[PDB]
């Protein structure tokens, strides 16, 4: 079921992020396309994390997390943090190295979201990688932007 | 202000949507990139609408709204509903005709989101348009996806 809903959302293109959190001995990363800018004042971003995600309890307990925006060529990173292991993929300094950008957030608020939890982060630090095209997901596949334009 | 934050978010590619609501014959439309799939069961989507958006009052009052996913070549529609009026642009049946897809939602919840409000919609109807490339926004500009024949 939900074929129509999925076909519709498959038609919404987006960049790809890796959301990560560290709580004690555990540090987890998870691939997420459900990400969006939320506020400028204060600087907030919103994400939807599955209630079934192992990342969730870690992020909740940590009270802070990072969001790395993947660039073109990082499909392997996305696949790895999406549950399809790739050799040698790892987080460095709590985030994805070589990403277009990294947002280090303090957990600002959480809200119910059906089978997902709405996670709101207050951006406290911003890391900017070198400019370039992003990793894009649209219609059930990784895509590239016609770049430059 | 918030130069780094803006630069980072400009690095998150996304499709472009037009959110609309109506109270009788008073109908408002607003361009938005802050949109994401939220839940499958129930089928929910989330978006961020500025607290100063004229659309918000109507959306709350209506308790329902639509989200149209724009396709490649609809930059004019995006600009129009972004506050820069264009010729011959109008909502039809409460949404944008000729879009990749339209989601007709019932307002499910409203949560605090800084200078924006988190709008959660319960998808009650889905409309799909012809297939094809989407309208993408990235690095302060409309972009096209590599999608050759
Ligand atoms: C394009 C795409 C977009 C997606 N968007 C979303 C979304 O917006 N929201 C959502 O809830 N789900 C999304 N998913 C699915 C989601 O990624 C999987 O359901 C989820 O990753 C499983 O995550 P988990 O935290 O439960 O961890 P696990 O099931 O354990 O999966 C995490 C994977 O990441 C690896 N990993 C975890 N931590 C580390 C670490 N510290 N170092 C190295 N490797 C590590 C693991 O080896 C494992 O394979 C998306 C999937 C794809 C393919
Ligand atoms: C690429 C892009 C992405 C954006 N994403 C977001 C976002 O995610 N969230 C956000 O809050 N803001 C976003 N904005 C800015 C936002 O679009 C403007 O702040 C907002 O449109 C002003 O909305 P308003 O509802 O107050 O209406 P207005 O300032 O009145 O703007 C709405 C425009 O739509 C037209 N319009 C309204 N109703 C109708 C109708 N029934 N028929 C025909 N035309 C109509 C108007 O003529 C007007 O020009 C984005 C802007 C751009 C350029
Ligand atoms: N937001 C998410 O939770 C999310 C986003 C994309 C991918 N995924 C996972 O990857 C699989 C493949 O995705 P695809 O886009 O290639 O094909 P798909 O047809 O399974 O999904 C199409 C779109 O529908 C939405 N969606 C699908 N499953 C969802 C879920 N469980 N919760 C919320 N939204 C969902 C997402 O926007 C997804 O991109 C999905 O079935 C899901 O397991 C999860
Ligand atoms: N989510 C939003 O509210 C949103 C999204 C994009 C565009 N816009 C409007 O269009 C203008 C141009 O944007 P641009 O991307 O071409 O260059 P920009 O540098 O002005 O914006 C960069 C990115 O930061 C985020 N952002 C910017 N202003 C925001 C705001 N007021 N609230 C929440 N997030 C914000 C968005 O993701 C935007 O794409 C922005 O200044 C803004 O007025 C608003």
């Amino acid at each position: 079921m939900k074929e129509a809903f999925k076909e519709a959302l498959a038609r919404f293109a987006s960049g790809v992020t890796v959301v990560a959190a560290r709580l004690g001995e555990e540090e987890r990363g998870m691939t997420a396309t459900a990400f969006m800018s939320l506020s400028l004042e204060p600087p907030l971003v919103a994400l939807a994390v599955s209630e079934r995600a192992k990342l969730l309890p870690v992020l909740e307990g940590a009270g802070a997390f990072t969001v790395s925006l993947l660039r073109e060529g990082q499909e392997a990173v996305s696949e790895h943090f999406a549950g399809r292991p790739k050799e040698g993929i790892a987080l460095e300094e709590g985030r994805v190295k070589g990403a277009l950008a990294v947002l280090r957030c303090r957990l600002h608020a959480l809200y119910p979201g059906g089978d997902h939890r709405i996670v709101v982060g207050l951006v406290e630090e911003v890391e900017l990688g070198e400019g370039g095209p992003p990793l894009v997901y649209f219609q059930r596949g990784y895509r590239r932007l016609v770049w430059p334009s």
